[PDB]
């Protein structure tokens, strides 16, 4: 859920989801149209498709339990929603991370109206 989404992104970024995250470019914090503005912005558009593939399970919502071993982010849960919330947030915490050197903060509350192309899908 949006608790343990934020707990990684905080340990893998040092930002919060709110607000450098929430609202971010096109995908972030939701979204369809595109194209992305950058790297920070695919993360989240990768992490939109992942949550896709969960229509029978509340992403936003279901907690599920992880743990970092060797500095690594490893889920815990075999319930099948909860494993499979857990990994579409790791990888969007650490594809965040990986990309962070180019986050702008120009970018941070950008228009959603503002998103005019086509839709990315994935």
């Amino acid at each position: 859920s949006v608790v343990e989404l934020g707990k990684m992104i905080i340990q893998e970024t040092g930002k919060s989801p709110f607000p450098s995250y929430t609202s971010y470019g096109c995908f972030c914090g939701g979204g369809e149209r595109g194209p992305p503005l950058d790297a920070t912005d695919r993360c989240c558009l990768a992490h939109s498709c992942c949550y896709d593939t969960l229509p029978d399970c509340s992403p936003k919502t279901d907690r599920y339990k992880y743990k970092r071993e060797n500095g690594e982010i490893i889920c815990e849960n075999s319930t099948s929603c909860k494993k499979r919330i857990c990994e579409c947030d790791k990888a969007v915490a650490v594809c965040l991370r990986k990309n962070l050197n180019t986050y702008n903060k120009k970018y941070t509350y950008y228009p959603n109206f503002w998103c005019k192309g086509d839709i990315e899908k994935c």
